[PDB]
């Protein structure tokens, strides 16, 4: 019990989405490409639960992430708001990217399936960059509107990298991924569009390259009303812990 | 879970000088146990059972710390012999201000009280608590020979300087043990002293090491310099403790 600071009194709404999230997400990319052992994994989703995260991050291009989470997170899972993404598929040395309505709809269902699951909160486009064209000339949003309609997803929307491409997301979609760090700040139109909008935001990438550097980070990225929560990777408990000290900290 | 205190100091540990005495890289400072937000009796005791278990062994205290020393004797009860205690003689505080004494009378009456608060028969190291005039204090007052004289007589393992000039640095380690000096990002004055230490097999402790993470910026520094015995980091937070323990380790790969 080196943690009297949590987060469990700092949950806020995702936007309009009807969901809850604390202000730290576990990002998951290295669960599947030093990976944790199943046990250190369970270890890490028990610290974030007993820290108050209730947010997880994951996608078809982290490696086996999701393949691992399912059973990772069996007896559990009504605790978790899952976020994933489609579109990205990362196959022999490379990333490869698909946004037609079959992959989508054949990404989800396989999502679903990997995390045990019959409903994942969250789904974003996982662009490529070329945020504006994806939104307006392939299949994928308006089939993840579809799958929302479904029941198969609670609400989708955009991890992008321009904002042109955030702000368009944000039009029917329900929300926005976007970097916004210390040395990146271009997206801000993005998260100011959000808060005066009632739309949900995710940082991603809020820690990085170069008066604590994470409370400095946390401090610019929660100084934006329009965030709900900044999803971090991090494998290291300790790490885990003080993220979560800075963020409670920083949100006085 | 709660092995997140993967990186320790168990085999990190590291001779003090000529002195005989093996410490770890960072040591305990204990100010806060008894100046001023307070650490409750529990508070206290889990820092010095998490300290141990990062392979710490290095206390450091002093009469002019309110009652730090009256505390660690019943804290440090059952377990007096894990650690290497640093105690200080000179400074009082006697109201709102320091009082200084460096007669042989109050050196002799001050570690004889320390013992006795500390309930043990020794000290492991005693440095005189400077008010900045090192090099007058060590030629023109008698507390240097009764510290050599009680080092003789057994009441303390070591003696040495916590001194504030480079002149007075360098002279308490001519017939003394060890010099505990101000070094940091901000202030690198005394680095003759420690380059001094490390030419003669002396012992130096850092105090006021912290002032791209910023305590690890401040380790790189200095273990940068093969001097260094310990660096003494004051903290009442578990969390910093181990997070300065991890960088320690680091800094010394
Ligand atoms: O993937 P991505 O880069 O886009 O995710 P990200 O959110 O930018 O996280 C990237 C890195 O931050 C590190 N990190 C998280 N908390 C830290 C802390 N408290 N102290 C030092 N490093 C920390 C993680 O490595 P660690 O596993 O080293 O924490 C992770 O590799
Ligand atoms: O003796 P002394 O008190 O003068 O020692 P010092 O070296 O001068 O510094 C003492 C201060 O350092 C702070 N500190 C130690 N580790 C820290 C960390 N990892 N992150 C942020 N602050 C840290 C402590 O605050 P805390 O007591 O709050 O840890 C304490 O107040």
């Amino acid at each position: 019990s080196m943690i009297r600071d949590t987060l469990h009194d700092l949950h806020r709404p995702l936007g309009d989405t009807g969901l809850a999230v604390s202000p730290l997400g576990l990002g998951t990319v290295k669960f599947g490409r030093t990976i944790p052992d199943d046990r250190e994994a369970a270890d890490l989703l028990a610290l974030a639960r007993d820290l108050g995260i209730n947010l997880i991050d994951t996608a078809p291009a982290y490696g086996r992430s999701e393949e691992r989470l399912g059973p990772l997170l069996r007896g559990q899972r009504e605790h978790w708001v899952i976020v994933s993404k489609v579109g990205e598929e990362f196959v022999d040395g490379q990333s490869v990217f698909d946004f037609s309505a079959a992959h989508t709809r054949r990404s989800v269902e396989r999502s679903l399936k990997r995390l045990e699951t019959d409903r994942i909160e969250l789904v974003l486009v996982h662009s490529d960059g070329n945020d504006l064209d994806i939104l307006e000339n392939s299949e994928v949003y308006p089939t993840l509107a579809a799958l929302k309609r479904e029941g198969l997803i609670g609400a989708y929307g955009l991890s992008g990298k321009t904002v042109e491409g955030g702000l368009r997301a944000l039009r029917e979609g329900d929300c926005a991924m976007v970097t916004y760090n210390l040395n990146e700040r271009a997206e801000r139109p993005v998260i100011e569009y959000a808060a005066a909008h009632a739309k949900g935001i995710l940082v991603k990438k809020a820690l990085a390259s170069g008066q604590d550097p994470v409370r400095a980070s946390f401090e610019l990225v929660f100084d934006q009303p329009g965030v709900a929560a900044a999803i971090v990777g991090t494998i290291n408990p300790l790490h885990l812990a003080h993220n979560v000290a800075m963020a409670a900290q920083a949100l006085k």
